[PDB]
């Protein structure tokens, strides 16, 4: 049977990964996978989790198996995250949540949810975009276009490119969006141009689908969650698929959720049963630690006290790292200007560096970027950056 | 959008807990679930798990993306226990392992990648059968034959009927076999009727998949695996999903594998390529823990030591639970003789009531069998086991 099986192609970004960690070079830097690190250049696990841990360890009598629905405080939890203190959303029972493995296993459950329950042929997404979005929805049928949206020759949002390819879209089509801190360009909508969005994509009739894997990074809480904040308000429906992978340092543990919401309870109860079956002829229901984590966390007051400095820490030290990496860049001999890398908010960095550059950077001096020449921040360090800015500098 | 959404009829076994947990009649008893519980009926966390999970908590510095294969120890591992030590499988490196969100998610990925790369059509499943492996075929849009096993009258293996019924298989057909301990009936093939079905399928160019998900629970650990030893030696290729989630009480974590075996080395790892191609498109990554839980134990002399011995008790109080059950059943009234019930494997006894017969129990006696009248042993206790004797009875 599979003597004509066919090798696929690696991921792009986990595949490098492998590439990284069989090199066997010294200095080797590897700015590839987004993960956040520390000032001495590891992967910590941040201490409200531990505590969580700790707390669990001692207190868990049982691993009996969850709901479809996985741990429901952990939903309003979400919820609450997403939407606000006493929102309609949740004050109408609006919203129905789903505690899945990973905001990609969020992913993959909407699209598996939207073509066996829903006459969605389409979904639009973003160029550039996470290489996995397309793959995701591929897998369950459904066809990927591509949205107008990032300005190359100036480091932006082409607002009118971005909207003259959408209206393209036909009304029962999907539109794909990032929360806050688009992957890779690292440039969002101002909050008008997502009043604007918000007000088209209701009259043109498009489904809006939220990847948002970073909440905290771009601003804050609360206030990376208004372009959502306000597709809620005008929207009668809409899906969310949500990751606590990053600003809660989980990634290997896959602790993530999906949003569903309908006009009304009755209809969302409807919608959200099917959602259920969708799950359960895929991984029946979600794993147990990594949630219990979040809303034990999410739940308890001094625990979030401190989780939620470990946040604005780890996304202060970003905000330094940037900076920083221009200054050596223009100190160290950099043709470009680099400065619109100071306008780029998250855990990135779309570099503009050539594929022939990216892999003169790594197999010339060892050092580790998507091929995109996306290059992630967090993994910069005042230990690493000039030897970092110096590779650069000799490949531009 | 979800204006026409069918509500879909609940699983039929995880929707009985919903209804079990709602009930509220003090007596209730719940047979429904496949879940271990103890003399004073409790679903405890075994003490090589905290034990583990101690260890964890200590030592673990990052929650850095496992591969997307998972820990190569939990891999490795995992074909022991399931091939044997020695074995040609694992010196001829011809088998390859994904550590999955549970038994469940290892079906699907073995589906999901069937359909995809195989020119699979059909997959051929028992019956009866465990009602979640026709919602996963499906779903990957594969056609589910059955073929027949159980015989009523006399409470076994038609190993005719099932010949027969086998017969319409076609070359390139899949064929998919319960490794031990039958679900829902409790009645499996001796080695002497496995290694005749290995010859069939060998003969007749069926393509084998099977289900392991209880091995320990029957005979023991290397006893349980007879007939997939068997078929391993005379197949070239071969499909195994197996789940923790029962001998390790790690419902709740999702921990289960699938193996992927081939001719050859170059062959299994094209093939496997190919796997983790589905995989990305899925969940992404497996969920840590649970599955670390798992290595650790496998790992340490001792703590696996500790291991053996939980199971080998888990086992033990099961069969007494068995042997208890008619027991109290033929003492109390019983029209019908029950004596088939010590023979049957594992958790459950295919029972021989009436849907009217369980629909009445759990409305009239706060009983909970599932619809095809599968009663848990093991959710049997000392305490209870006069009660529901009671109620099994008034309704014969
Ligand atoms: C925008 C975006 N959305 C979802 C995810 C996946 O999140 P999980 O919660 O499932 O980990 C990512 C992840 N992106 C990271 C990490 C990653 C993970 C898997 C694969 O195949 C590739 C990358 C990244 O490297 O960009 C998003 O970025
Ligand atoms: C026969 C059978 N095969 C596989 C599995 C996989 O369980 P995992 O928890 O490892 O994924 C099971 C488990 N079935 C139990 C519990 C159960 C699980 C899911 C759903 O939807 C319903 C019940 C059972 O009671 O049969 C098998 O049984």
């Amino acid at each position: 049977m599979f003597e004509n099986i066919t090798a696929a192609p690696a991921d792009p970004i986990l595949g490098l990964a492998d590439l990284f960690r069989a090199d066997e070079r010294p200095g080797k830097i590897n700015l590839g996978i987004g993960l956040y690190y520390d000032e001495t250049g590891k992967i910590p696990v941040l201490t409200s989790v531990k505590k969580a841990e700790q707390y669990l360890l001692e207190n868990e009598t049982t691993k009996l198996y969850l709901g479809i629905d996985g741990i429901p405080e952990f939903g309003r939890c979400t919820q609450e995250l997403l939407f606000g203190k006493g929102s309609a959303l949740i004050n109408d029972k609006r919203a129905r949540t789903a505690q899945t493995p990973g905001g990609s296993g969020a992913l993959r459950v909407a699209a598996d949810f939207l073509a066996k329950n829903t006459s969605v042929k389409r979904v639009w997404v973003s160029n550039p975009s996470w290489p996995n979005h397309k793959s995701v929805f591929n897998s369950a049928g459904l066809e990927v276009r591509e949205y107008a949206y990032y300005d190359a020759e100036n480091h932006t949002l082409d607002f009118d490119a971005l909207i003259n390819s959408l209206n393209e879209a036909q009304a029962g089509d999907v539109v794909l969006f990032h929360g806050c801190c688009h992957n890779p360009t690292g440039i969002d909508p101002t909050l008008e141009q997502w009043q604007t969005l918000a007000q088209l994509s209701v009259e043109k009739g498009w489904l809006p689908l939220f990847d948002f894997a970073y909440q905290g990074f771009a601003r804050g809480l609360e206030e990376d969650a208004e372009g959502l904040r306000a597709f809620a308000a005008m929207h009668k429906e809409l899906i969310v698929a949500s990751s606590y992978s990053k600003n809660f340092g989980l990634y290997n543990e896959r602790v993530g959720a999906c949003t569903l919401v309908a006009a009304d309870s009755e209809t969302v109860d409807r919608a959200f049963s099917q959602m259920k079956a969708a799950i359960r002829a895929n991984y029946s229901s979600p794993p147990a630690h990594g949630a219990s984590v979040v809303a034990t966390i999410l739940s308890n007051d001094a625990l979030r006290a401190i989780w939620e400095q470990e946040l604005t820490d780890m996304r202060q030290r970003i905000q330094r790292m940037r900076q920083l990496f221009v200054n050596t860049l223009q100190e160290k001999g950099a043709n470009r200007d680099f400065s619109f890398i100071i306008k780029q908010n998250g855990m990135f960095s779309f570099s503009g560096l050539t594929k022939e550059q990216v892999l003169r950077l790594r197999e010339e001096f060892g050092v580790y970027a998507v091929a995109s020449g996306r290059v992630n921040v967090a993994g910069m360090t005042p230990d690493n950056m000039a030897p970092l800015c110096e590779a650069i500098v000799a490949v531009l």
